[PDB]
């Protein structure tokens, strides 16, 4: 043997006075351990800018959200299939998680990858439907992950809408659409089977949900084969483009992009950008096109050209084989830098390429193979000890300890790639205790892994969906709801069905709209909205000067006793009286009594029954105009003329229709809902008389008391009804109204959270607070202007330990629930229109409505989707609302001014 000794002696002494040569011709290809800090340190700017939402529009480094938030834990279980394009094959496997995997190569021909996107699917679909098929499973439903080695835009992750393409695949009408779509669309169009991609999932974040199987310890996802890439668990508070702050998220970095802005134009060579003028993507992945295994052997090829061609090589002969694109591939360069085999493998090759190799040629083309695999794995030496320092940042700790996830055949076969990235990586981070394991099995089994909890979330999404669904009627429904209040209208109008109408048509003999030759001094009450108060109005023929003082009327009291109710109510008037210096002369009230009473005239009132929050004893079936005299006796201080009995539509329609001749409809939704309009004599069966009209108090918020709404109840509306003081009473109103809606969703969120959906399944003390969601946060949840972190922080003021997710399918509900109320309403208010327009005989109605209401006023969408459901529903009619600023009081004054008129 002292012969291969021999000979191998003879090759070294042949090699060293080369080397020297070649280091110093290729010497821009010899990045310094300083470049690669340089370079560290240039990518860690980049990765900074990705995440940044003010940087993000122009970083190169994408620095994509993947939906993964952490590494398995063994809570996964099912057969999946695993879809794998974009690598060096496309597989389709079937994992069965232990971990049971069967993988299949289809072959993917150079017109299918760079063909039309129809075509490339139609292929994908096709493989797919021959898998299911060979394996017998097209019966059973399995979920499906895709593993798309590309730039994608995914919002969910089954949304996965490509940027570009890169490395080999190219085809037309790809690039911005949403592959998974264009997956379904192939698989519909074949119409074989029936095929859910619930995931959608990258190759690193496939490989590092891979190796976290085995290893928890994995944070990071590597490959380095037909192209390079790095993914790894970043803070969810530093990725800005998804809203969260509580645990981490997987970010696809997509570092093949890095230098596409220019960053690495000090770096890139001549070499690098011819590579570039004839290749696919010319311009775009440029870090890639130095670091990866499909480009490596092309860039030897360009460089023996340019040696050979200047006489440096091969004596300067120059063959056509060395001049074609591809001759020498990367595994040519592998090869050529095997230990023993190497300097043979160069001849066997390099003679395959024409060029006569000498000893020489042989010995130099193994150290043109050495500078361009090393600059390779140095580069990503450099980029992956940035991830690594972002990663031992984000722990706070001065030392890391992580595992990162390889994959890729660059790495996984080149004989001295792997150990002088490790080398150099390790160099480069003193720091950190990096260990590597390698996907042996591919990316698959993660991707499973990624699948088996897309597929739950997905199921308990479809579960929500099948409760917020009936929070959700149609244009036709609402429409019937419509046509079914305009039925009651004309029960409650009508002599003969009155007794049964549920939708009373209440007379408030209020006959006209101010006349503007009102005046006098005038008291007023307000009683049955949020706050009781007692009003001084000085009405002059024309000015309204108006005063009051809120007194509140304590839980107690209000649901006391006739007395006890009846009572207060004088005490606060007489305090007013001092309050105003008033006391004494006996003045004109104008009591708005916001409840249901049965009146014979102005000046009386008959309860006919509580609503809202009101249970007074002894007051149902009573004149409340009475009860209120004998209240001033028993006090015996002052004196006063009970002069009218109105209802808050009526008032609030009045000091609205005082500015606005146009205004004959009032409506309220606050507490309680309710309307009231100027209805036509001719019709008011209940009351005698045969001139003009009269204001009918339509107790609406009854509509559906006897079942015509039924078939749109909830069993949560059920619920609310069922626990609330009147229970089969105001219907309607009880899922409209401020006082009622909070409860919707109160309950709702309390089944969400039985379910696990919410909460963490565990139901607290707030959630079963009734009245814990008030019309005053109800409408802050449900507001734009808010960010999830203050819906996050209102809620857990409430009380309730929310998490970001929480607090959006919280403000989810919410939504479903006031859209429904702002729609119904839209729905009853569409009908008074129509009898407005029928009853006037017109083609065209031009009304206005005088609103009032914490919710309606509160409340960021209500009105507006009121106003277009009303708009809608009632074409015929331009109806205009008007916001009552002034309260019910100072129509009520308007009221006993006309009522002391008689
Ligand atoms: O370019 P490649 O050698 O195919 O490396 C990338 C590919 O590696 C395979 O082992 C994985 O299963 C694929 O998911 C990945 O896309
Ligand atoms: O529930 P609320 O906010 O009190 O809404 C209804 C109430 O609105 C007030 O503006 C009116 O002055 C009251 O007469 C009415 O009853
Ligand atoms: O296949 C490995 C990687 O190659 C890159 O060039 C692609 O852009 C990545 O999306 C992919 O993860
Ligand atoms: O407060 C607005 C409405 O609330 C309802 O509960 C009452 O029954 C109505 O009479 C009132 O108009």
């Amino acid at each position: 043997m002292i012969a291969a000794q021999l000979l191998a002696y003879y090759f070294t002494e042949l090699k060293d006075d080369q080397v020297k040569k070649i280091d110093k011709y290729l010497y821009a290809m010899r990045l310094s351990d300083e470049i690669l800090i340089d370079i560290l340190t240039r990518f860690k700017k980049e990765m900074k800018n990705g995440l940044s939402r003010d940087y993000n529009p122009t970083a190169s480094v994408k620095m994509l959200p993947t939906f993964v938030r952490s590494i398995p834990d063994g809570s996964e279980k099912g057969d999946f299939i695993a879809l794998d394009l974009g690598g060096s094959s496309f597989r389709i496997l079937r994992v069965q998680v232990n971990v049971s995997m069967e993988s299949e190569i289809y072959d993917t021909p150079e017109n299918i990858v760079h063909g039309s996107g129809t075509q490339l699917f139609d292929h994908v679909a096709d493989c797919l439907g021959d898998f299911m098929e060979k394996k017998k499973i097209k019966d059973k439903k399995l979920p499906v992950g895709f593993t798309f080695s590309f730039p994608c835009r995914q919002s969910k992750i089954d949304e996965a809408v490509l940027i570009t393409w890169t490395k080999r695949f190219k085809a037309s009408g790809v690039e911005g659409a949403d592959v998974v779509k264009l997956l379904n669309k192939a698989i519909k169009k074949r119409g074989d089977y029936d095929a859910n991609i619930v995931a959608v999932v990258n190759d690193t974040v496939g490989t590092m949900m891979t190796c976290g199987y085995d290893d928890q310890q994995c944070e990071v996802g590597l490959i380095i084969g037909t192209g390079t890439n790095a993914c790894y668990m970043e803070e969810l508070r530093h990725i800005d483009l998804v809203e969260g702050d509580e645990g981490r998220m997987c970010i696809n970095t997509e570092w093949g992009a890095f230098g596409d802005d220019g960053s690495l134009e000090d770096i890139r060579t001549e070499f690098d950008r011819e590579l570039d003028r004839g290749s696919l993507n010319p311009g775009k992945q440029l870090f890639e096109k130095m670091v990866s295994g499909m480009y490596m052997g092309e860039l030897v090829r360009l460089i023996l050209v340019k040696m050979a061609k200047e006489g440096l090589l091969f004596e300067g002969r120059i063959t056509p084989e060395l001049l074609t694109r591809g001759k020498f591939n990367t595994s040519d360069v592998s090869a050529i830098e095997k230990d023993k085999e190497g300097i043979q493998n160069a001849k066997e090759i390099l003679t395959r390429l024409g060029v006569e190799p000498s000893d020489v040629d042989c010995v130099s083309v193994q150290h043109i193979c050495t500078i361009v695999s090393f600059r390779s794995a140095n580069l990503v030496a450099a980029t992956l000890g940035a991830i690594l320092n972002r990663l031992r940042d984000n722990k706070g700790t001065p030392r890391l300890r992580t595992t990162v996830g390889v994959d890729g055949s660059l790495y996984k076969m080149h004989p001295q790639y792997s150990r002088r990235f490790h080398k150099t990586l390790r160099r480069l981070v003193p720091d950190s205790d990096v260990r590597f394991l390698l996907s042996e099995s591919g990316t698959g089994k993660g991707a499973a892994m990624v699948t088996a909890v897309a597929y739950r979330l997905a199921e308990q999404h479809r579960q929500i969906e099948e409760t917020l669904a009936h929070f959700r009627l149609s244009k036709q429904t609402l429409m019937e709801v419509k046509k079914r209040l305009r039925t009651e209208m004309e029960m409650g109008l009508r002599k003969e069905t009155n007794s049964k109408a549920t939708v009373k048509m209440l007379p408030s003999f209020v006959r006209s709209i101010p006349d503007g030759t009102e005046h006098g001094d005038f008291l007023a009450l307000d009683l049955g909205g949020t706050n009781f108060r007692v009003l001084l109005v000085k009405i002059r023929s024309r000015t309204v000067e108006m005063h009051n003082k809120i007194y509140s009327i304590p839980l107690e009291i209000m649901q006391g006793t006739g007395d006890e109710l009846f009572d207060h109510i004088v005490s606060c008037i007489s305090d007013f009286l001092d309050y105003m210096g008033i006391k004494g002369p006996r003045m004109p009230l104008g009591f708005t009594f916001s409840f249901p009473c049965h009146q014979t005239n102005l000046d009386c009132g008959i309860l006919i029954s509580w609503t809202k929050g009101f249970k007074a004893t002894d007051c149902e079936g009573h004149d409340v105009a009475s009860l209120l005299r004998d209240a001033v006796k028993r006090r015996e201080e002052f004196d006063l003329d009970v002069v009218a009995v109105v209802n808050d539509t009526v008032g609030t329609m009045m000091t609205c229709a005082y500015e606005e001749p146009t205004c004959e409809i009032g409506l309220i939704v606050g507490t309680g809902t309710n309307a009231c309009y100027m209805e036509e004599m001719k019709n008011v069966e209940m009351v005698e008389g045969n001139q003009g009209q009269m204001c009918i108090n339509m107790e609406w918020g009854a509509f559906g008391d006897n079942g015509c709404l039924d078939d749109i109840r909830t069993d949560f509306d059920k619920v609310v009804d069922e626990y609330s003081l009147n229970s089969g009473k105001q219907r309607f109103e009880k899922m409209i109204s401020g006082m009622y809606l909070g409860e919707i969703v109160r309950n709702i969120l309390i089944d969400f959270t039985k379910k696990g959906f919410l909460f963490r399944g565990q139901i607290s003390e707030p959630l079963k607070t009734r009245g814990i969601f008030e019309t005053k946060f109800l409408s802050q949840i449900e507001s734009d202007r808010l960010a999830l972190l203050q819906v996050r922080a209102i809620l857990q003021q409430l009380g309730l330990n929310s998490t970001c997710d929480d607090s959006i399918l919280v403000k989810t509900v919410c939504g479903v629930v006031s859209k429904r109320a702002a729609q119904l309403c839209g729905a009853g208010m569409a009908a008074v229109v129509e009898k407005i327009r029928e009853n006037r005989g017109l083609d065209h109605l031009n009304v206005t409505v005088g609103v009032d209401g914490t919710l309606y006023k509160l409340h960021p969408h209500f009105s507006r989707i009121m106003h277009q459901t009303v708009k809608e529903l009632s074409p015929k009619c331009t109806v205009s609302f008007l916001l009552s600023e002034d309260g019910s009081g100072k129509g009520a004054a308007l009221i006993t001014a006309v009522g002391v008129r008689l």
